């Protein structure tokens, strides 16, 4: 089994306050499930070659999503900024795989990744730990 | 604009503690959003004709589904029981467009469902308020 | 140290729905400190000898206050209800030191407690794990 | 009635990542309730002359309080960092009142606050609404 914890630390009031308005599991590797514990998520995955996605949205209207998962036994991440309301992560999730528009970003197995949306919004998703069964990684809005 | 807030109410500690795993959102009606307000859940969408999911694990394994939206203007609900981990909430909510398995009971409309798991957990949704833009719910295991 | 989790269980929507409103932890032992995860609410102390109040208020606005905590080696629970909006948390967990009205349910050292509100709400506390440092109970408003 | 809702801001992840274990509510004014809403933090308040505090600690250990209130109708607030474990939030809380050693930050119904702890962790409380009887501050954790 593979787990994934993320820190979310918003570093700009200037840009709005983000909260979690979603998140999904993949259904490969027996799927997995997130959880919540001392103000941090983890996904936990049944094995190697599944993800999760959390979508956010600031009280300014902004829409993005953040996925984390593993692939052949490395972790990887990828960030979506600029999301029209119907552009869900029930929509966006599964992109990442059967050849999907993002696949390419899965592959790489990002320890880290960093993307500003169009209208100015800084994301960065940093491993902290990328290695092993236990991975954790800080998420950064700015 | 649409919005069902759901209170999740636990009545038996025989059955194990249930905790949310997923959250999902149908892409239809310009999508939407889970937010979270004083121990409730609240799905807010743009418009008539989409829905969204919640899926709970207790801490005993039990895997399960509960469905709310809103078709054709009117509240709908369903609860799917006896789930596999490969079957998460992003499997099960577009189950219920495009002919998929579970359309059937989204079309009746239901203003209050309940249904008792092979492992022998009772689920219920029951709508408390049933008709305008604001609608509400207890969702109760058992 | 000594920790314990706590499950809370609704099982009555007519009752009303009930959330956390405050949460106190007492100084001795180190103090200690209140943590969710999973949809469950732990207070980890820094030994024996102190305690932590749960106030709650159900959206029908009753408040009632559940304190746990460890004296002498030994878990203890006490509920108070019908409390004025001016009997907070800060003022009821401090009640049980001290000359203070509650302290004789302390030294009770209960790992199981009922009570029912004059306006009518059954509240019990109910420890499935009542022995050694890390203890678990479940919180029932019925 | 007034009510102070809280964004939680925290920018550098070298300071740690900061969780609250701890919410108090002072008795005057009819009491308050604290609620969480979409990621932020709500104290209502009975009315004018009371107050809260929410304890946070970083997952490196760090213990600070942020205290918030209305003081003849109008806002205040303070940070005191380089808690020991026993100075609880039940401990500080009512230092802002009786002669208590604190009191004087209340009077001074300030509608920003910046410190810095001794280890190294700036804080910031900033109103962003500043009058009226819903009030709004940011809290930055740098
Ligand atoms: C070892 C690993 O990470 N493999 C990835 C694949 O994961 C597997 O997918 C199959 C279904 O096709 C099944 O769910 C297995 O349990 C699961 O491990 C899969 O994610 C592919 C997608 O391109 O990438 C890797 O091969
Ligand atoms: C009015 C209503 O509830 N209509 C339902 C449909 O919703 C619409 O779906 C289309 C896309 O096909 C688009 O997203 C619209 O914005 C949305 O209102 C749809 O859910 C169908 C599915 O069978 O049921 C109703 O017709
Ligand atoms: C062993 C135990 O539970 N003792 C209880 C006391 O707790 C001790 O309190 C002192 C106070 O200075 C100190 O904080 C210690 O750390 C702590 O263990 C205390 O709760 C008393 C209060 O009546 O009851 C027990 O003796
Ligand atoms: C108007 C105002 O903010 N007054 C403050 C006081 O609050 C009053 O306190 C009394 C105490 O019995 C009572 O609870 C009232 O409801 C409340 O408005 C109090 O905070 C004092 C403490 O120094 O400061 C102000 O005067």
């Amino acid at each position: 089994t593979y787990s994934i914890t993320l820190r979310v630390f918003q570093r700009n009031p200037g840009r709005g306050f983000f909260s979690i308005v979603e998140k999904t599991v993949f259904h490969y590797a027996n799927g997995g499930t997130w959880s919540e514990a001392k103000g941090t998520h983890t996904l936990t995955m049944g094995g190697s070659g599944t993800s999760g996605v959390l979508r956010f949205m600031s009280d300014k209207g902004e829409l993005i999503t953040v996925a984390v998962g593993v692939h052949n036994y490395k972790r990887w991440c990828d960030v979506v900024t600029g999301l029209k309301p119907e552009e869900t992560a029930l929509v966006i999730n599964p992109q990442y795989y059967n050849n999907g528009p993002r696949a390419y970003t899965r592959e790489k197995q990002l320890a880290e990744y960093n993307v500003t949306s169009v209208v100015g919004t800084r994301f960065e998703v940093k491993y902290t730990v990328v290695e092993g069964n236990n991975l954790e990684a800080n998420v950064i809005f700015s």
